[PDB]
C-alpha cells in the first residue's frame, strides 16, 4: 500500500502488523472484534504498524498499563496518532505529564467531579426518563440520533452552560478530533472549537455564572489565577469529553442489549445488578485508544523505543486481553473480576468517568423499566466506525408498544 510509512532502520521487520486505527480491516465483525486480532495467537505483545504515519501499538493490558504508569519514558505531550494530531493537541490537564499536570487536574475534577454528578443527579434522571417516555410509544428509533447524541450531551451543555442549538456545530467538530472524515486535520478541528469558547471564556470571566466554563475561566492552579489561554486548553477537553465519549457508549451497550434477550431479562428480573452489567458492558465495549510519545531511546519488553517514537496503547484493548479476563468477548454480568482500562489507566485516569457511569446505569434502569423489550429493526446491517474513540453510525432499534409501559 502507498499508506504504509517506509519502516524505519529501528524497527524490527518481525513485529510489523500494519493495523489501521482509523479503519481496521476486521471491522465488519464490530470494532472491538476488529481490534482484538491484535490480541490473535502468533501477535507479539508490542508491534509496529506502517499505517496512519508509523507507530508502535502495545496488544495486552500487562504493557498497557505499565507504559500508562511509566510517564517519564512515555509522554503525554504528543498523545494521538496520527503525529501532526498529536503535535496540535495541546488540551489541558491531558497534554502534560506529572508533576506540571497535576495542579491543572485538580481544577478539571472540582468542575466534572462526583460531588458535581451528585448535584446533576436528578436532571440527568429527568432527561433520561423524559427522551424514553416521549419515543415508547412510536414502537421504534433511530439510538443514536434520539437517545445517545441528546442525552449526555445536553446535560453536559447544561452543566457547561451553553446553548443546545451549539451542538451541531460542536459535535462536528469534536467527531473531526476522535474519528475524522477528512474534511477537517485534527489542528483546524481544534482551532475551531477554541474560535468558540474564546469569546464566551472572556464573556463568564467578567460576569462569572455557576457553570462549568464559568468555573474553569475563574479558577486558581495551586493558588494562582488561571490564564484565558490555559481556560481554553481546559474547557475544549471538557467539551470533547462531553459530545463523544459516553454518546458511542450507549450506543455500543443498546445494541449489545438490543441482541440479547436473555442479559435484558437478567437486569428486568434483578435490576439490583445493573450497576454490574455497567462495568462489565464498560469492559467488553471499550472503546478508547490513544497513546504517549517516547521521551528518549527506551528498551521496553525486549524492543528498542526511539526517542520521538509514537506509541499507541489502547485502553480498549486491556479489558479485551484473555490475560486479563477468561472469555473476553463474552458478557457475563456476574463476572467476578472485571478488569479493564476503560477510563485510562496513570496519573491521567478518566475525570468524567463518575458522570458517565451516572448516565449508564440511569439509562439502563431507566429504558429497561419502559422498554424490557425491544430489538434491532429487520434486516439492518449496524457498522461501528473506530478512531481515538470508536461508534456505532447507526442503531435503528424497534418494538411493540403494547409490550411497554409508562413509569
Ligand atoms: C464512557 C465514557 C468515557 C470514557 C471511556 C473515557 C475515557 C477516558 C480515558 C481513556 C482518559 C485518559 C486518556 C489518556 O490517558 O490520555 C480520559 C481522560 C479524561 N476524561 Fe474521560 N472518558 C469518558 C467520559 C468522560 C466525560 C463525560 C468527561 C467529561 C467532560 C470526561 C473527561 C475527561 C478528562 C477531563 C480527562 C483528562 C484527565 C487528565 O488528562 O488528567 N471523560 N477519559
Ligand atoms: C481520550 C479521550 C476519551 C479523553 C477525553 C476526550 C479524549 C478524546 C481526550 O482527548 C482525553
Ligand atoms: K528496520
Ligand atoms: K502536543
Amino acid at each position: 500500500n502507498a499508506n504504509l510509512a517506509p519502516l524505519p532502520p529501528h524497527v524490527p521487520e518481525h513485529l510489523v502488523f500494519d493495523f489501521d486505527m482509523y479503519n481496521p480491516s476486521n471491522l465488519s465483525a464490530g470494532v472491538q472484534e476488529a481490534w482484538a486480532v491484535l490480541q490473535e495467537s502468533n501477535v507479539p505483545d508490542l508491534v509496529w504498524t506502517r499505517c496512519n504515519g508509523g507507530h508502535w501499538i502495545a496488544t495486552r493490558g500487562q504493557l498497557i498499563r505499565e507504559a500508562y504508569e511509566d510517564y517519564r519514558h512515555f509522554s503525554s505531550e504528543c498523545p494521538f496518532i496520527p503525529r501532526e494530531a498529536g503535535e496540535a493537541y495541546d488540551f489541558i490537564p491531558t497534554s502534560m505529564d506529572p508533576p506540571e499536570q497535576r495542579q491543572f487536574r485538580a481544577l478539571a475534577n472540582q468542575v466534572v467531579g462526583m460531588p458535581v454528578v451528585d448535584k446533576l443527579e436528578n436532571r440527568i434522571q429527568e432527561l433520561a426518563c423524559s427522551l424514553i417516555e416521549s419515543l415508547r410509544p412510536q414502537g421504534q428509533c433511530n439510538f443514536t440520533e434520539d437517545y445517545a447524541e441528546p442525552f449526555p450531551i445536553r446535560i453536559f451543555m447544561l452543566l457547561a452552560g451553553l446553548p443546545e442549538e451549539d451542538i451541531p456545530h460542536l459535535k462536528y467538530l469534536t467527531d473531526q478530533m476522535t474519528r475524522p472524515d477528512g474534511s477537517m486535520t485534527f489542528a483546524e478541528a481544534k482551532e475551531a472549537l477554541y474560535d468558540y469558547l474564546i469569546p464566551i471564556i472572556e464573556q463568564r470571566r467578567q460576569k462569572p455564572g455557576t457553570d462549568a466554563i464559568s468555573i474553569v475561566a475563574n479558577g486558581q492552579v495551586n493558588g494562582r489565577p488561571i490564564t484565558s489561554d490555559e481556560a481554553k486548553r481546559m474547557c475544549g477537553l471538557l467539551l470533547v469529553g462531553g459530545l463523544d465519549t459516553v454518546v458511542n457508549f450507549l450506543s455500543f451497550s443498546m445494541e449489545f442489549l438490543a441482541k440479547s434477550p436473555e442479559h435484558r431479562q437478567e437486569l428486568i428480573e434483578r435490576p439490583e445488578r445493573i450497576p454490574a452489567a455497567c462495568e462489565e458492558l464498560l469492559r467488553r465495549f471499550s472503546l478508547v485508544a490513544d497513546g504517549r510519545i517516547l521521551t528518549s531511546d527506551y528498551e521496553f519488553h525486549g524492543v528498542q523505543l526511539k526517542k520521538g517514537d509514537q506509541i499507541l496503547l489502547p485502553q480498549m484493548l486491556s479489558g479485551l486481553d484473555e490475560r486479563e479476563n477468561a472469555a473476553p468477548m463474552h458478557v457475563d454480568f456476574s463476572r467476578q473480576k472485571v478488569s479493564h482500562t476503560t477510563f485510562g489507566h496513570g496519573s491521567h485516569l478518566c475525570l468524567g468517568q463518575h458522570l458517565a457511569r451516572r448516565e449508564i446505569i440511569v439509562t439502563l434502569k431507566e429504558w429497561l423499566t419502559r422498554i424490557p423489550d425491544f430489538s434491532i429493526a429487520p434486516g439492518a446491517q449496524i457498522q461501528h466506525k473506530s478512531g481515538i474513540v470508536s461508534g456505532v453510525q447507526a442503531l435503528p432499534l424497534v418494538w411493540d408498544p403494547a409490550t411497554t409501559k409508562a413509569v
